[PDB]
DNA sequence: CCATCAGTGTACTAGGACCCGAAAATTGAGTTACAGAAGTAACTGGTATACTCTGGTTTCTCTTCA
């Protein structure tokens, strides 16, 4: 919706960018889950020609845009002249940028996503007509669902790297295959493995 | 009747070459130096496969002693 903030916009873009839980679980995948992404890096970034509206509302929002102004304030690199706002002080409604041409929006670290503006319409009356839900979804992509490599009647839970069991490096797994394999009687690894917690991106997203 | 279990009708991948254009880089001529290395362009021996009388040979009647 025009005239409503920037960070209107960041909080309802869907990423499983968001929902990845850190750390490795090998010796015990009982632990409690690590805060998901969405809480530990809460900082993000437009970039609408030549200005990055800085996600600085919270205190762990840390200015992901410092990187590169510094990385273009070095040798030439063709970009020059870059700006920085605040997000929370901009609407779209105050914003001065090209349709149809790629921005940025970087989020949890380096999940960038290229925003374009396809069009600018006036509200007409038979589209929704509230503010509640407005930065609503239109269309998303119905991505594939990655499934247990054992068994391929269940999404993958774990993924695991060096896994002295499986056949492929990055093995996914459901729960019940991963269990049944990795873990004796107690919860003891058997052989040796880097097991990770996997958000499946074609569930959550 | 609620279990199960191929097919199906698709956008969504997965390889798998392949192409289209743009931008950067080179090539090319022009000069004038510089030193040295390629790069043909030229006359001038040197030793073998035919080759041409020729020196010897060979019966074959004869020459010359004996
Ligand atoms: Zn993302
Ligand atoms: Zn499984």
């Amino acid at each position: 919706l025009g005239s409503q903030k920037l960070t209107q916009l960041r909080d309802s873009i869907r990423c499983v960018s968001d929902l990845q839980i850190g750390g490795e679980f090998s010796n015990t995948p009982d632990q409690a889950p690590e805060h998901i992404s969405k809480d530990l890096y809460k900082s993000a970034f437009f970039y609408f020609e030549g200005t990055f509206y800085n996600d600085k509302r919270y205190p762990e929002c840390r200015d992901l845009s410092r990187t590169i102004i510094e990385w273009s304030e070095s040798h030439d690199r063709g970009y020059g002249k870059f700006q920085t706002a605040r997000m929370e002080d901009f609407t779209f409604n105050d914003l001065c940028i090209k349709l149809g041409f790629p921005y940025l929006y970087c989020h949890q670290g380096d999940c960038e996503h290229v925003i374009v503006i396809t069009d600018i319409r006036l509200v007409h009356h038979d589209d929704c007509l509230d503010r509640t839900l407005y930065p609503l979804l239109i269309k998303k992509h119905w991505l594939w669902t990655r499934k247990c490599f054992v068994c391929k009647m269940y999404t993958a839970r774990w993924v695991t790297n060096n896994d002295s069991f499986a056949p492929e490096d990055p093995c996914f797994f459901c729960d019940v295959c991963f269990r049944m394999l990795h873990y004796d009687s107690e919860g003891n690894k058997l052989g040796e493995f880097l097991a990770y917690p996997y958000v499946d991106p074609g569930t959550f997203n």
